[PDB]
């Protein structure tokens, strides 16, 4: 069976993703996890720490999948790189819907909690950011488009698309699987649009 | 002085925008508005109705500003149209920060409340949507870009940019005013990027 801490973290992902941070209570996470309530306090102190730890836990496993992807695909054109990784993220969300539902809740938590998580994730997200930045120096940019506007626009596209499908398909993995081909084709054309508009 | 219902609505915009929907209580809105609590019940029934009415109230005044803008700018190129309207939205957010802070809270409310508001706003948002759709028939699109992918991408850009700056500048109007010129220049280049990538 799961360790206690892992049982609580799984229950937390499920409850938080189902109800959002403010509505969820630790008592129902403990009940979901079938664990003594004071065990949540033992391991996590309070609800805010539980959420943050659950959040770091899910992102940590994704960061690792990203790190291998980056190693193997490091030489690709950056738009092909992005498209391929978006496909993998879409694949993962469909097979891990509870985790995907949980991740999108980061917009509900107070200012302070979301900023803490963003401060503590900055170092890991900057790994993808710094790779895009270096890859853009190889790009034959339009005479009116700076590497800065390119980086800004590409990251917004990337992060914004993820936000859109996670929110749109929230709690509906079968719908995501059903639209997967179409989303993928749409993402291909949009990245080609951006490449063509940004380059000579 | 304000009518009672208007006093409650103003207090609601301020409290909801400061604390988010779940955290806010009607008692503190009434206290903020300096009105009897049962007056909130008289006019609004419960917290969910108050939020929805406040939301319809702020969007109604924006929809009207949009309708005049559309009338006067109807003949413009759609990318110039979008850029000009984005400038006006940025101007408005900076001079109505409490309203801007309130509008971005729509991501925290339960699924049911946000969908109700989205169902009831569909008819008014579709006014801008249907104009873009007709304007795209005049566009000399790339041989690989459908009017459907164009419409999808332009609306996402438009709605996504608004979401980004509202969230980024939340509670910081002086920062928005300070970055306004740069944001505007960035938006110009990004729309030119999209136009160039979408067209022949």
């Amino acid at each position: 069976m799961l360790s206690k801490r892992d049982a609580i973290l799984k229950a937390a992902v499920e409850v938080f993703g189902k109800k959002g941070y403010d509505r969820a209570t630790t008592d129902e996470i403990a009940e979901k996890a079938g664990v003594a309530k004071g065990l949540i306090f033992h391991y996590f102190k309070n609800k805010e720490e539980l959420y943050y730890q659950a959040y770091m836990s899910v992102t940590e496993k994704l960061q690792k999948e990203f790190e291998n992807f980056l190693m193997k695909n490091r030489n690709r054109d950056i738009f092909d790189f992005m498209e391929r990784w978006i496909e993998k993220k879409l694949e993962y969300s469909a097979s891990h819907p509870e985790e995907a539902d949980f991740l999108i809740t980061l917009v509900s938590v107070d200012e302070g909690l979301r900023k803490r998580i963003l401060l503590d994730l900055e170092k890991s997200q900057r790994v993808f950011f710094d790779f895009v930045r270096e890859k853009l120096k190889d790009l034959d940019l339009a005479e009116d488009v700076t590497e800065e506007i390119a980086l800004k626009f590409l990251m917004w596209f990337f992060s914004g698309f993820e936000e859109v499908y996670l929110r749109t398909y929230q709690g509906k993995p079968e719908l995501l699987k059903r639209d997967m081909n179409t989303l993928v084709e749409e993402v291909k054309v949009m990245l080609r649009i951006l490449k063509k508009g940004m380059t000579k």
